[PDB]
C-alpha cells in the first residue's frame, strides 16, 4: 500500500531535468510545494491525456533532508560522492532538490516547471536547468540506442523500488544524476567498428558483442555488475539528449534510478576508478561529466503527509 | 517554375532560429553550405518522413549579400529599421544568415542544425540561437491561440512568395525576426477581460473582439493593415515561444513573411511608434523586443545554383 511516484515512466521523448538548493529559511515555502507537486503534476497533466504522459519525480538531498524534515532518514542517503579518478573526475555539485519531470511533448515539460518553480521563487535558487529530447529511434547523442538493457516490468520495480530493507521508506528510490558534455568531434572521427570497442554493442543492430570480443574497458562491460552471489545487480536509466549548437555543447543527461545507492555507486567506481584490466570507461574519453549530486525520492504517499519539521 | 524554399510549413510542434554572421573571409565556406543546405536538409530529414516534417527556411541579410554575391539584389532588401517610438524601442541587431529550422520533434531541428553550423565552423560567429516549443493547443506564452488568422494556400502563396514584380528572385521571401521576453507576473496579474483587451480577441475561444469593442491600440487592431486599395495587406507568421524556467525568461519567437518587407515594417512601426488613435500596441507593455533582423530567403533554386561572387 505505499504508492511510489513514476520512477518507471512508459517511454517520453521530452524531460525537463531541474536541480535546486534550499535557500536560508526557504524551508517552509518548500515543504508547501512538496505536498501539492501532485497536485500540481495532475493539473498542469490531466487535459492532453493520455498521449500527454506528464509526470514528476521529486528527489531530496542528504543535507536538505535534515533540514526538512523530522523522524527517520534513508537508510543510504548521503551526499555525491565525488570520485577523483587518476583521468576523469566525477564531480560533486550542489543540489537540495530533483524534479524530473517527463511528458511526451517539452512544453507540458515547461508548463510543470514554472508552476515548481513559480511557488518555490524566493525560497530556491536555481543550480542546473537542461531540457532533453529523445532521438526518434532512441539513439542518444552519441548516436548508440541507449536504454536497450534497462529492467522492465517487475524487476525494474524490485530493482529500483525500496522495500523491507527500509520498510519506514517503502515505496521510494535513490537518483543519481550527472550532466555529460560530448566531445563530438573526437568521437566522430572513429570509425564505427572503434566506437562499437568503446561501447559495447554492435552501433545501427544494437546487438551486444560476444564474451571475447568485448573488451575490457568498454561501456558496456564496466557496468555490467554482479552480487557476491551468482546474480546481477540493475539500475534504471532514463539518459536525455541535451545540447545547444552555437555553444557547442552536446550533452547526455545521465539520470539512474536503484533500490539502493551502492549500486549505481559501485558502477560509478568501476568507469572513473577502474578495474584491474581496465583503466577506465571509454565513454569517458569522449563524455565529461560537469555535475553529480544524490537524492532520495520519496513514496507520493510520504510527500501527500509530511514530517514535522525538525 | 521556380520553387520556393518551404516558407508555408504545416504545422510544426518544434523549431530552432539560428543568426549567426559571417566572419572576415567566411564568405567561402558559407557559399558551399549554401549549395549544399537543401541537400543536407533532406539527408537529416528524409528518414523520419512523413511524420518528421523537417524543413529549413535559409534566409541572408542586406550586408551579406554583397559581400556574397555578385549580380542583381533583391529589390526590397535593406538592414533591418531600427524603430525608437516614444515609449518603446524595436532594436536592430547583428545578423547574416537565418536558419529558420522547423520540424515535429525538437531533435530532427538539432540534428539538422548541428550540420549546418558543423559546416559554417571557422567562418561564422552565432548571434542568436533559440529552441522554440508550441504549446499543444497552439497557444502562446501569453496564453492566447497564436496564428488563428495567418492566410492559407492561394492567399498566402500571394501574400508572401516574392512575384513577377522581381523576376530575378520569384519563389522568395522577405523574413523578420525579433526575439521577445515577456513580463510574465505583470501579463498574469491582468484580469481576463483586461488581456483580452490588450489582444483584441477573447482568451479562452479565441473569437475576435466586435468592431465596436476592439481597442484601437489592441494588438489586432494596429497590425491589421490595408493598402492604397480597398483589400488587406497579411504576413505569414510562425510564432515560436520558448523558455529557461530558472532565469525566469519567458518569451515569444517572432518570425514574419511578406512578399516585401514594406507590410511587415508598417505593422511594426504602428505597433512601435503609434496612430493617430493610439500610443502603441498594447501588447509591448508586457513584451520587450531584444533581436531584430531582416533577411531574405531565396527560391530553393537560387542556393542551388548560386551566382559568381563578386
Ligand atoms: C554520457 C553518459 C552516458 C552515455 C552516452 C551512455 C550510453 C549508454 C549506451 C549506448 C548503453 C548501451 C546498452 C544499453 O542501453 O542497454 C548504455 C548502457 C548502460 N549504462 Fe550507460 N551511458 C552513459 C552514462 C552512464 C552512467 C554514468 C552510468 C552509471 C551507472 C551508466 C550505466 C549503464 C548501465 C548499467 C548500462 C547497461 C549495462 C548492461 O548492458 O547490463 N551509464 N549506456
Ligand atoms: C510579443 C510578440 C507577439 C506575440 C506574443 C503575438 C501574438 C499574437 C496573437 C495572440 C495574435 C492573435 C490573432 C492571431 O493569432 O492571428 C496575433 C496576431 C497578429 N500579429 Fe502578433 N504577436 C507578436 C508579435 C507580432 C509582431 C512583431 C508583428 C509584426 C508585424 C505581428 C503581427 C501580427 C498580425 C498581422 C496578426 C493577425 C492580424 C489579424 O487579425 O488580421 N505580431 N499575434
Ligand atoms: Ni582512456
Amino acid at each position: 500500500e505505499p504508492e511510489p511516484q513514476m520512477v518507471l515512466s512508459p517511454l517520453t521523448s521530452a524531460a525537463i531535468f531541474l536541480v535546486v538548493t534550499i535557500d536560508s529559511g526557504g524551508e517552509d515555502t518548500v515543504r508547501d510545494l512538496l505536498s501539492d507537486v501532485a497536485s500540481l503534476e495532475r493539473a498542469v497533466g490531466f487535459r492532453a491525456q493520455p498521449d500527454g504522459r506528464l509526470s514528476c519525480v521529486t528527489g531530496i538531498g542528504s543535507e536538505a533532508w535534515d533540514r526538512l524534515f523530522s523522524g527517520a532518514r534513508p537508510a543510504g542517503l548521503h551526499p555525491f560522492r565525488e570520485l577523483d579518478g587518476p583521468v576523469h573526475r566525477a564531480v560533486a555539485t550542489p543540489g537540495d532538490l530533483l524534479f524530473h519531470i517527463r511528458a511526451s511533448r517539452l512544453d507540458l515539460c515547461f508548463a510543470l516547471a514554472t508552476e515548481i518553480m513559480g511557488r518555490l521563487r524566493g525560497a530556491v535558487t536555481p543550480q542546473d536547468e537542461v531540457h532533453g529530447f529523445k532521438y526518434f529511434d532512441e539513439r542518444d547523442m552519441l548516436g548508440f540506442v541507449d536504454g536497450t538493457e534497462n529492467p522492465t516490468g517487475a524487476a525494474a520495480r524490485r530493482a529500483v523500488l525500496v522495500g523491507a530493507e527500509d520498510p519506514a521508506f517503502a515505496g521510494g528510490s535513490y537518483a543519481v544524476v550527472q550532466k555529460y558534455l560530448h566531445d563530438i568531434d573526437a568521437w566522430e572521427g572513429l570509425s564505427v567498428e572503434a566506437q562499437e570497442r568503446v561501447i559495447g554493442r554492435r552501433k545501427m543492430t544494437d546487438v551486444e558483442l560476444s564474451d571475447d570480443v568485448k573488451p575490457a574497458d568498454s561501456h558496456v562491460a564496466l557496468t555490467s555488475v554482479t552480487g557476491p552471489d551468482g546474480s546481477d545487480l540493475e539500475i534504471l536509466r532514463d539518459n536525455m539528449p541535451f545540447g545547444s549548437v552555437g555553444r557547442e555543447e552536446f550533452g547526455t543527461y545521465f539520470i539512474g534510478y536503484a533500490r539502493t545507492p551502492e549500486v549505481t555507486e559501485t558502477m560509478l567506481e568501476r568507469m572513473f576508478l577502474g578495474t584491474a584490466s581496465a583503466p577506465h570507461d571509454r565513454i569517458l574519453d569522449f563524455s565529461t561529466a560537469v555535475t553529480g549530486s544524490l537524492f532520495f525520492t520519496p513514496a507520493a504517499d510520504f510527500l501527500e503527509d509530511l514530517p514535522a519539521r525538525p
